[PDB]
């Protein structure tokens, strides 16, 4: 269901029961042949740990940036909370996040 990204030291979550509607390639992407169902920081992928490296190697790029070739947790939550102001704030804001958890 929803699990916590922390291998070791790191709070985060990602309900796959909040998201049945997203097929799961949209996020498991095909990459260089099908559909991978790795962790998204494994060794050859998203594994650059520098916020200023805005390639396809960056971590923090995948997960908080707008211009990109599939849609970002971020990117995808703007269209979705739309002109409803404060349903914006509980889905695209910093402070006090759930997707930190
Ligand atoms: C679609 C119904 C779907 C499948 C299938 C799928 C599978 C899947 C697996 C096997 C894992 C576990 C990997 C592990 O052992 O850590 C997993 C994990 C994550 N998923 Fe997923 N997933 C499906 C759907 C979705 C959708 C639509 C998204 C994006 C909103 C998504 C995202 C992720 C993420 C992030 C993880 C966590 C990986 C981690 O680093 O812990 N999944 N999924
Ligand atoms: C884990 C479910 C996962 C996420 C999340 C994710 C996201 C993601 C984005 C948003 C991009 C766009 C980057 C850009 O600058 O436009 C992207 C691109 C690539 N990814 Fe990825 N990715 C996830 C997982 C994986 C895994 C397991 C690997 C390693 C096999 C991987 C690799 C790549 C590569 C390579 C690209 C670029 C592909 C291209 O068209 O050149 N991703 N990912
Ligand atoms: C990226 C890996 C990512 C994370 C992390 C994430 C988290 C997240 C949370 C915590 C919620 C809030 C659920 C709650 O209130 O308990 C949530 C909800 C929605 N999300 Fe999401 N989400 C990530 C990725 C994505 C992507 C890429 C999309 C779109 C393709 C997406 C979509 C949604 C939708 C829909 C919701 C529901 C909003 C509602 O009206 O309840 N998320 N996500
Ligand atoms: C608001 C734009 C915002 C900020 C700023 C922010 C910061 C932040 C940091 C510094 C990290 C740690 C990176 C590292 O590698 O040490 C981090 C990690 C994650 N975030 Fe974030 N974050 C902000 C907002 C959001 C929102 C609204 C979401 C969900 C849609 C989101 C998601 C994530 C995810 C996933 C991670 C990785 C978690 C992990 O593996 O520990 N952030 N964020």
């Amino acid at each position: 269901d929803g699990l916590k990204m922390e291998a070791t030291k790191q709070p985060v979550v990602l309900n796959h029961s909040t998201h049945k509607s997203v097929k799961c390639g949209d996020c498991h992407h095909p990459v260089n042949g099908k559909e991978d169902y790795r962790k998204c920081g494994t060794a050859g992928c998203h594994d650059s740990m520098d916020k200023k490296d805005k390639s396809a190697k960056g971590y923090y790029h995948v997960m908080h940036d707008k211009n990109t070739k599939f849609k970002s947790c971020v990117g995808c939550h703007v269209e979705v909370a739309g002109a409803d102001a404060a349903k914006k704030k509980d889905l695209t804001g910093c402070k006090k996040s759930k997707c930190h958890e």
